[PDB]
């Protein structure tokens, strides 16, 4: 009876897990979770109107509710127990655990109050615990992010939805409050390279080009020559590229342009502009602008780079978000770390130098793909580790699983949430949602969080 442990509750912890259970028959499975609940980045991240990406949720739940997989929330691996405890305990160890650090701007004035990473901003709306008290103020008339990406696509997108349009989604009835007061009226997303170089994907850059209430603000001469470099381009990115280019540049027939003239709200993409330094008010109190270097393009292909030219530009606005990135953080001694790319040294998912120990997802990769990407990289790691089960590299013989890991816990004064216990919330959350016609309201105390589980 093959005993496994995976660390981390997102994507990767759950189809390690199923991977695990689908091609080996006997093998026990424990899902351990820092936060109370489980699903990570499917719950915290994925936007509140993008409910479709959600649904891998439910698969996710047959697993859990299964004979052999368990899971134990309120855990924080290299905290209430140790990696060299698991170690000890179970034939296999897998860490899933994500990139829970945001990549700093490292900028002067990223300190003033006004001033988010993406990422808090959208656990914010998504009822992240550690987010429920951000309180942005929405009360300026302009926004811009930093970083074309689908994270900033997400963040424009819901700053700038006539808020009644989410009003049958999960987002927090707090957040949609001040939504409802918001005063923001403009978005503007800006890159350092150019077109070519956007990291966003076709189906978020659609929703916004045909956002309700906006109209888009390209500019032309960001495009000239377009067409003539993306024709050796992949389907996928030249579709994306031609979408830009006729928004960019095809002029509106008489409806549309008519739409667009009635627009309340607008969105923009400003390119070859690097952040230099946010700008205070007058009195210190908040941002009030961004300091952006002028850059032109050097290099070819993806080895291109952007490189200033020495003039600046300062654009006025009151909420600066930096969507640029994440790195993993470091999680326990046993554990090696790489701060440079800010993953755990592997080799196809086996941590070097540490028998019995892997990784999957974005602690193994690094912080780039989707949830499907996600997957399939968990299975490759769930692949070598029942071929190392298989063929004896293991530890031979019994290994107590959580048996041994409760008693430490039991001791310790860490009680874990169940998988139960989570029915119960989901059950009440869900409930909550009825009364008001959305899929759940989320609880984000906390201390209401543990009642609600029976804690
Ligand atoms: C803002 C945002 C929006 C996104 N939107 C989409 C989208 O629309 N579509 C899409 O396909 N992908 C989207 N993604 C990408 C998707 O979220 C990632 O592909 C996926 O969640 C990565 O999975 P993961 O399991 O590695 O990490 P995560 O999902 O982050 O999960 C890691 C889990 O480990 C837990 N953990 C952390 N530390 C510990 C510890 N010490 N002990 C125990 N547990 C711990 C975390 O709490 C968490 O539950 C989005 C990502 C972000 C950031
Ligand atoms: N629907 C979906 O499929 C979906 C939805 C949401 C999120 N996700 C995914 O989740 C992952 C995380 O996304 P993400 O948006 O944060 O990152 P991302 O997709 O990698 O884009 C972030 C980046 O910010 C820029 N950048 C980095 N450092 C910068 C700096 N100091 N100043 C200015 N710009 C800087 C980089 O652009 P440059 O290198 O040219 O400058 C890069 O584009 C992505 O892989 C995303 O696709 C997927």
């Amino acid at each position: 009876t093959p005993q496994i442990c995976v660390v981390g509750s997102g994507p990767a912890g759950f189809y390690t897990a199923q991977h695990l259970l689908k091609h080996h028959s006997r093998a026990h499975v424990d899902i351990y979770e820092k936060q109370l609940v489980p699903f990570g980045l499917v719950r915290f991240g994925v936007a509140p109107d993008h409910p479709e990406v959600k649904n891998v949720i439910n698969t996710f739940t047959q697993t859990a509710r299964s004979d052999r997989c368990a899971f134990y929330g309120n855990v924080e691996v290299g905290r209430d127990v140790t990696v060299q405890e698991l170690q000890d305990a179970y034939h296999a160890v897998v860490l899933s655990y994500g990139a829970e650090d945001h990549q700093a701007l490292d900028i002067p004035g990223e300190e003033l109050p006004g001033v988010f990473s993406a990422r808090a901003f959208v656990g914010w709306y998504n009822g992240l615990p550690e987010n429920r008290e951000l309180a942005p103020d929405l009360s300026c008339d302009t926004a811009v992010i930093l970083g074309q990406g689908n994270v900033a696509l997400d963040v424009a997108r819901i700053l700038l939805t006539p808020p009644d349009h989410l009003e049958k989604t999960d987002i927090t009835e707090a957040a949609l409050g001040a939504l409802r007061q918001s005063r923001v009226k403009t978005v503007w997303i800006v890159g350092r390279r150019g077109p070519l170089q956007v990291a966003f994907t076709i189906k978020e850059l659609r929703e916004m080009i045909q956002l309700p209430g906006t109209r888009p603000m390209l500019d032309p001469a960001d495009f000239l020559g377009l067409q003539d470099r993306i024709k050796e381009a992949a389907r996928p990115r030249k579709r994306l590229m031609e979408l830009l280019l006729r928004t960019a540049t095809e002029k509106p027939g008489v409806e549309e342009a008519a739409r667009r003239a009635s627009a309340s709200r607008a969105w923009g993409l400003r390119f070859f502009r690097s952040p230099q330094q946010v700008l205070p008010s007058p009195d210190g109190r908040r941002a009030a602008g961004i300091r952006l270097a002028v850059t032109r393009l050097e290099g070819i292909g993806e080895a291109t780079r952007a490189v200033p030219t020495g003039d600046v530009e300062d654009l006025p606005c009151g909420l600066v978000l930096s969507s640029i990135g994440y790195k993993s953080r470091p999680i326990d001694p046993s554990v090696p770390f790489d701060p440079k790319l800010g993953v755990v040294p592997n080799m196809e998912g086996r941590v070097v130098d540490v028998p019995g120990l892997y990784c999957s997802g974005w602690v193994k990769r690094g912080p780039t793909g989707v949830i499907t990407t996600t997957m399939t990289d968990s299975f490759l790691t769930g692949q070598i580790l029942l071929q190392d089960l298989k063929a004896g590299h293991l530890p031979s013989g019994p290994r107590p699983g959580s048996a041994f890991i409760k008693a430490l816990l039991d001791s310790r004064g860490v009680w874990p949430v169940s998988f139960s216990d989570w029915e119960k919330l989901d059950a009440e959350e869900v409930s909550r949602g009825q009364a008001s016609g959305k899929p759940r309201e989320k609880l984000l105390d906390p201390q209401e969080m543990l009642r609600l589980l029976g804690h």
